[PDB]
């Protein structure tokens, strides 16, 4: 129902045209400022040719309006389970001193553990000394070693990134439908721009937007929803905190590869002569993931799950009343040189007056061929343009009227031959 | 040696489907290894502080 | 949390009748150590007995 709301035409300072032959085509190159629309409308952009009958339309519709995040530092975390290993070594057997034992590195290789791999996950070697003589199990009476190959391993399935937000810049999801057809969808947020097919499109004015960010942590599950934490973000990774585990990648924390950043003095020890028990402390995830999730209630903004692309996007009640640039890269319009003639029909009419959002209306065209349709009232302050085709439709738009008594005469026109045309309907004041 | 902070550990004995039953033990959020899986806590709220003057 | 990594559980079907009786009620409500029960269980296959209220 909702269509173009501020329709405007183009300045002839950055538009030129040219005819080759019955095709009169033209040109843009330059930069131009409009009012945008509101939640629905759409901020339409009226393209004269040469003539009356070449007129065109670059539909640009505003869905909503979003709060997205500006993502800065985040890294990958996840729950791990230590697998250590033991083997027990006689005095006098191999390489087992009490030197070499009691100076034992942590990135020392060994020759007793040298049969099962040198993997890259998060490994590490240590040693201990028991007992020994033949009270214990040995041939020297000097105590024997005990070599202990440690490596960290994924004990879970899904892993998590945490990230945090620094402004919550106001993302508006604008599509843009093209002359030919063609409807590409992007989004605006503060002073960003993207690269369309007619050219470029930025924000301009940004009236929102607040800040307040650094102090909270957000929580991203691949298919698990989000969360939020109630704490700054960690700089760091310091021994007894919530990310003393950290990587890069997902494959990272999926694989425990061993280019992960870990906090040193975690694997425990406790030796029992032949068996072993190694621990850690390592706060588990999903317990701040789950006492936290979104959606959540934080001051007075409403947290979600963007649309779209991955991000956290926060719900905000407000106007609409910043402005858009569209900046064009030398892009070619051409139009037909006949069109076919159409005919317009009142339907209903029920909306708003000096508002917003602006009221709706609906028209009944019936044409027998494709084209564009273009009305306008007598001083020229409002126009209507609606797409046609072959058939009967009812192609629908935003009007903006001053007064709740509407009754205007209309001239739609397809081809070059207008036709008069009365619009009637009560409306409403709301801001 | 000393202590720099008391972690509250559960000692627990899981008995598996089947019928075997281990005895393992949980402190803080720490995790094992079961024939099942693995298990892990959630909720501590008890703790020492106050100790490194020991 | 009971963290299950995948693990195989079979169970075969049709189980044997069982006849259990009533002995004992003793303990506390709405106490975190909670009443205990005991029931004087005879079958004659291994199993389980599942029991549930109205």
């Amino acid at each position: 129902d909702p269509g173009c709301s501020e329709l405007i035409q183009a300045s002839s300072r950055i538009t030129t045209c040219s005819t080759e032959g019955v095709n009169t085509k033209c040109r843009l190159s330059g930069t131009a400022l409009i009012r945008a629309g509101s939640v629905g409308a759409e901020a339409c952009l009226m393209l004269k040719g040469v003539k009356e009958d070449q007129t065109k339309f670059l539909k640009i519709k505003t869905v909503s309006s979003e709060l997205s995040c500006r993502e800065g530092q985040s890294y990958w975390t996840g729950s791990f389970s230590p697998k250590c290993l033991s083997s027990r070594r006689c005095h006098l057997v191999g390489e087992c001193h009490v030197n070499r034992c009691l100076s034992w590195r942590d990135n020392e290789t060994s020759a007793e553990f040298s049969f099962v791999g040198e993997s890259t996950t998060m490994r590490e070697n240590k040693c201990f000394e028991q007992c020994g003589g033949w009270g214990c199990g040995c041939f020297n009476v000097n105590p024997s070693c005990l070599f202990v190959h440690t490596y960290l391993q994924s004990v879970r399935k899904e892993a998590l990134r945490v990230f945090n937000c620094i402004d919550w810049v106001h993302k508006l999801t604008l599509e843009i439908t093209d002359f030919d057809g063609s409807v590409s969808t992007i989004d605006l947020g503060a002073s960003s721009s993207r690269f369309t097919n007619w050219g470029s499109v930025s924000l301009s004015l940004d009236a929102e937007g607040i800040s307040g960010s650094n102090s909270f942590s957000f929580i991203e599950s691949p298919g698990k929803g989000y969360a939020i934490v109630d704490e700054p973000f960690s700089e760091i990774p310091r021994q007894g905190f919530l990310g003393e585990i950290r990587c890069n990648s997902e494959s990272s924390v999926l694989s425990a590869h061993e280019s992960c950043l870990r906090a040193p003095n975690l694997i425990s020890y406790k030796p029992m002569i032949d068996q072993l028990e190694c621990t850690t402390n390592l706060i588990d995830p999903f317990v701040v993931f789950e006492r936290g999730s979104l959606p959540q209630t934080r001051n007075d903004k409403t947290f979600a799950a963007s649309k779209g692309n991955r991000g956290v996007q926060a719900f905000s009640k407000g106007s609409v009343q910043a402005d858009l640039t569209l900046m064009f890269d030398n892009f070619e319009v051409d139009f037909v040189g006949a069109a076919v003639s159409c005919d317009a029909a009142f339907l209903n009419l029920t909306g708003c007056y000096s508002c917003n959002a602006g009221a709706r209306v609906c028209l009944s065209i019936t044409s027998t061929g494709t084209g564009s349709l273009s009305a306008h009232n007598k001083d020229g302050s409002l126009h209507i343009v609606l797409p046609s085709e072959n058939g009967t439709k009812d192609q629908c738009q935003i009007l903006h009227f001053t007064v709740p008594e509407v009754e205007e005469e209309f001239m739609y026109s397809c081809d070059g031959d207008e036709r008069p045309l009365l619009v009637k309907g009560t409306l409403i004041a709301i801001d």
